[PDB]
C-alpha cells in the first residue's frame, strides 16, 4: 500500500511496470505531454493499483497521449485530458478509445475529457485483447465528456471487435457500470457516433448498468445511447435538452427505469426514446419535451414498426407502465414512426412487415396544457393491451383515460394525483448480474427528481468545462479543429 | 420558410419581404445585372439566408452588386463571374462587389473569378453614408481567383479613409475571415493585395484571419496589409506567394501557427514584414526556397525607422518557437530597406532607429546549405537573443544550441532532441478574440499546412481558373486585364 510520487512522463514510465497491488502512483501537478500510459500489472480486489492526480484538476494528459489499462483491478483517477494532438492517421472509429480498458475489473473515475483532439476514436472503450478476450465488470464513473469534435461514440462497451450479425454464438455479457457521468457534445453529420454504444447486434448480451448520468445537450447525432445488446438497464438518468433519443436499438429484454427526459426551452427537437425489439420494460420515466424531433415522428416514445427480429426489429410484447407524459409538444407514444421506410425495408429483406402489438400500456399518466391540439397516440392501439391509464388536462382521445387531479405543486410523481393508480405487474424477471429488484422498483413509481451538475460532477471540478453546454457553441480554437475533422471526413 | 425564386425580377419581388428565419433559395441559372440590396434584418437565432439552391449552379453576372445593409444576413454559395460593371462607377477604396454595410453578417461559400474590369475589392465591410461601422461579420469558405482589377481582394474598414492625425481610435471591428482561398496575378505598383484591415496606427482591428490558404497570391508586395491594432493571423498557409504577410500599421498584432512555404524556387516568396511594436510572432514554420531580393532576401523582416511613424520601427516584440527551415536567404533581416528608411527618417524630422528589445527565444534554425546560409542580418546586440536551436551547419551558429531530428518530415521543433520551447509569461488575450494566446504559444507547432480540400466550399471540386496551376489566365481574362492596365497607365 505504498504511495509513489512522480512528476514527469519519464518518471511515470520508470514506475509503471513495478506497481504492486495496493500501490498508488500519484502524479504531481503538471502537464504530461505525449504520455502513452500502458498499465500491464494487476492489483487485487481488496487492493487495486491506483494511478491518480495528487490534486484533481492540476494533472493534464495532453499531446499525442493514450491510456491502456491491460492489467486487472486498476483505477485511473482524476486526470484531465485536453490539448490533445494524436496522429489522426493512427486512430479510427470502432478502434480503441483514448483511454482503452483491455483488462477486467478496471475503473476510470473523476476524469475529464474536453475537445481533446482531431483523431477519430471514442474517449473511453472497453476493448478486446488481440486474442479476443472480453473485459468484464469495469466501471466508468464521475467522468465528464464535453465538446467532442471527433467521430465515434463518447464511450463504446465492446464484446466483439466488429458487428457479426449472422453469428450463432452470443456476445459475452459484460457487466459494466457507467454512472454519474456528464455528457454535452455538439452535432456531427450523419451516423457520426453518439454518447454510448453497448454491443453491436441482437446476438450480443450486455447486462450493463447505465445509471445516474446527466446528458445536457448531448447532440452528437440521432442516438444519445445506442443500446445494441440484450438485458441492459438504464436507471435514473437525466436527459436534458438533448437532440436525440435513448435507444433500445438492437437486442431484446432491455429496461429503462426512473429516467427523466426533460427540456427547458423549445428551441430544437428533443428526445425521448426510440425502441426496437421485444420483452422490454419502460417504467417510471418522466417526459416533458417542449419540442420533439420531426425527422423521427414528433414523439416522446417511439415504438418501431417492421419485421420481427430483423435489423429494424419490430417493437412488440413489452411493458410500458407508470410513466408520466407531461405536456409534451408532440405525441406521447408513436406506434408507427418511419412507416413507409420500414415497409420498404421489410420488402428489401423479404420479411413480413408488422405493426407493434401485445404491448401492455398501464398505469401511465398523460397530462397536457394544449387541449385537443395534443394527441397522445399515433398508430394502432387495438393491436396492443391498453389497460387503466390516467390523464389531467383536456386532450384528444381523452375518453381512453380516467380523470385525475394534482394535489401538490411541481410533483414529478403521478402518485400525488388524486385518482391515480400504479400498474399491477407480476412475475417481472431481474437481470442476471445487475443487483436491482426490478419488480420492487417498478412498484415504487416515480420517487426521484432530475439530476443536476452538482449530483454527478467530480468533487474537484467546480464548473462544467468546455463551451457547448454553457453557450450552445464551441470555443474558437475548437471550432477550427472541428472544421479540420469534418473536411477530412468529407474528403475521405 | 424557404422561398424559391428563379429570376432577377423574382428576387426583387421577395427581398424586401424577408423575415428572420426565411431562406430565399435561388433556382439554378444566370442572374444578370442583379443589384441585390438586402435591407431587412434577421435575428441572432434566426438569420435571413440568401442562397443558391444548388451551389455552383447560380451565377451573378453582368452589372451586378450585393449590398448587405440589414443585420443577421447570410449570402451563401453564389458564383460571381462574367461581370460587366460600369468601370466609371467604381474605384479603389470604395465598396466591394459584395459590400457588407450591416453588422453580424456572413458571406460564405461564394466564388469570385476574374469578375470584371471595374476597380474595387471583391468583398468589403463598408461604412454607411452616415458613418456606421459594421462589426462581427464573417467571410468564410470563399474563393478569390484571377483578380484583374486594382484594390485588395477584401477590405475591412472602420473609416472611409485614413485619418492619420486623429486621436479618436478607429472602432474595433471583430470580423473573421476564415477557410478562404486566394490565388491572383501580379499587378503593377501598389495595386492592392489580398486583405487590408483598417488604414493606420490609430485604428483598432481585433479581427481574426485564420485557416486561410494563399497559393500564388501574387497581386502585389503585400499578401495581407494589416493596418490596425490587435489583429490575429492564426493557422494560415501561404504557399509560393510573391509577397509578405505584413504588420504594416498598428501595434500589438499576433501571427500564430502559420505556414510560409514553397514547392519550387522559381520566384521570390515570402514571408512576413513587420512594422511597429508589442507584436507576437510565434509557432510559424518558414521554408522559402527563394526569397524576395527587393525586400532584403529574408523569411522575417523587421522594419528600421522612427518609432510610431508612417514606417514605424519594429521593436519591443516577441519572436518565439518559430521554425526557420532551409530558407534561401536570411532567416531574420533586422535592417531591410536601410538607406531608404534613413532618408525617410530625415524627411519627417524623426529619429532613425534600428530594431531593439525584441526577444528571440525558442526558435529552431535549420539549413542544408552550409556556411553559405547566414541566419541574421543586422544588429543583434540591441535585442534579447535568448536560447535558440539549430540543425545543420550554417554561419554564426555558435549563437545556437545543436539539436537533432527524431523523425522525417516533421514541422514541429519539439520532435528534435535537445529542443526547448520559449519561457513566456503574462501574455494577455485580445478582447473579443476567443483564443488563449499564451496556451497556444506554449503548445508549439502542432499543425500541418492546409490543402485545397481543407478550405473549399463543399460544392466546388476544383480551384477555378489556372493561375495557381500554370501562372496563366484564360484568353478572355487576359484581354480584359490588358484593358484594365491600359486604362490605369493612362489615368
Amino acid at each position: 500500500g505504498k504511495h509513489i510520487l512522480v512528476a514527469s512522463v519519464k518518471e511515470v514510465y520508470s514506475k509503471v511496470d513495478q506497481l504492486k497491488a495496493g500501490d498508488t502512483l500519484l502524479l504531481k501537478d503538471g502537464i504530461y505531454k505525449d504520455i502513452q500510459l500502458v498499465v500491464k500489472r494487476s492489483g487485487s480486489k481488496e487492493k487495486p493499483i491506483v494511478i491518480a492526480a495528487q490534486n484533481g484538476g492540476k494533472v493534464f494528459f495532453t499531446g499525442d497521449a493514450k491510456v491502456e489499462l491491460r492489467g486487472e483491478y486498476l483505477v485511473l483517477k482524476d486526470i484531465y485530458f485536453k490539448d490533445g494532438n494524436r496522429n489522426v492517421n493512427q486512430w479510427k472509429s470502432h478502434g480503441p478509445g483514448l483511454v482503452a480498458i483491455y483488462g477486467s475489473y478496471n475503473r476510470v473515475t473523476g476524469c475529464v475529457f474536453n475537445a481533446f483532439d482531431e483523431a477519430n476514436s471514442a474517449y473511453i472503450t472497453t476493448s478486446l485483447t488481440e486474442e479476443g478476450k472480453v473485459p468484464k465488470h469495469c466501471r466508468i464513473d464521475h467522468c465528464v465528456f464535453t465538446d467532442k469534435i471527433t467521430f465515434d461514440q463518447v464511450i463504446n462497451l465492446n464484446n466483439r471487435p466488429r458487428a457479426d450479425k449472422e453469428s450463432k454464438v452470443l456476445g459475452e455479457a459484460m457487466y459494466h457500470r457507467i454512472d454519474h457521468c456528464f455528457f454535452s457534445n455538439p452535432p456531427k453529420p450523419g451516423n457520426a457516433g453518439g454518447g454510448i454504444r453497448v454491443g453491436y447486434y441482437r446476438n450480443d448480451i450486455g447486462r450493463c448498468l447505465i445509471d445516474s448520468n446527466l446528458f445536457v445537450r448531448q447532440d452528437s447525432e440521432a442516438e444519445i445511447v445506442t443500446s445494441k445488446s440484450q438485458e441492459n438497464v438504464y436507471y435514473g438518468n437525466t436527459i436534458l435538452n438533448c437532440q436525440g433519443t435513448l435507444n433500445f436499438r438492437h437486442g431484446d429484454k432491455q429496461v429503462a427505469l426512473n429516467n427523466f427526459f426533460i427540456s427547458t426551452d423549445n428551441k430544437y427537437g428533443y428526445g425521448g426514446m426510440f425502441v426496437w425489439g421485444s420483452q422490454h420494460i419502460i417504467a417510471n420515466n418522466y417526459f416533458n419535451l417542449k419540442k420533439t424531433i420531426k425527422a423521427r415522428g414528433n414523439a416522446a416514445l417511439y415504438l418501431n414498426p417492421g419485421p420481427e427480429g430483423s435489423e429494424h426489429a419490430l417493437a412488440f410484447n413489452s411493458l410500458i407502465v407508470n410513466n408520466f407524459f407531461d405536456d409534451n409538444n408532440g405525441y406521447d407514444i408513436n406506434f408507427e414512426p418511419l412507416l413507409e421506410r420500414r415497409k420498404e425495408f421489410a420488402k428489401e429483406v423479404n420479411a413480413e412487415f408488422k405493426l407493434p402489438y401485445n404491448i401492455t400500456i398501464e398505469g401511465n399518466l398523460f397530462a397536457s396544457k394544449q387541449g385537443d391540439k395534443h394527441i397522445p397516440f399515433l398508430g394502432n392501439l387495438d393491436k396492443n393491451n391498453l389497460q387503466n391509464n390516467y390523464s389531467f388536462g383536456q386532450m384528444a382521445n381523452d375518453k381512453l383515460f380516467t380523470n385525475v387531479k394534482p394535489t401538490t405543486d411541481g410533483s414529478y410523481n403521478p402518485q400525488s394525483y388524486k385518482g391515480y393508480q400504479l400498474a399491477n405487474v407480476k412475475d417481472i424477471k431481474n437481470i442476471e448480474g445487475i443487483d436491482l429488484d426490478i419488480q420492487n422498483l417498478i412498484n415504487k413509481g416515480i420517487e426521484g427528481n432530475p439530476l443536476t451538475w452538482n449530483d454527478v460532477r467530480p468533487s474537484w471540478l467546480v464548473e462544467i468545462p468546455g463551451s457547448y453546454a454553457k453557450e450552445g457553441t464551441l470555443d474558437q480554437e475548437t471550432k477550427i479543429r472541428f472544421q479540420r475533422v469534418l473536411a477530412r471526413d468529407r474528403n475521405n
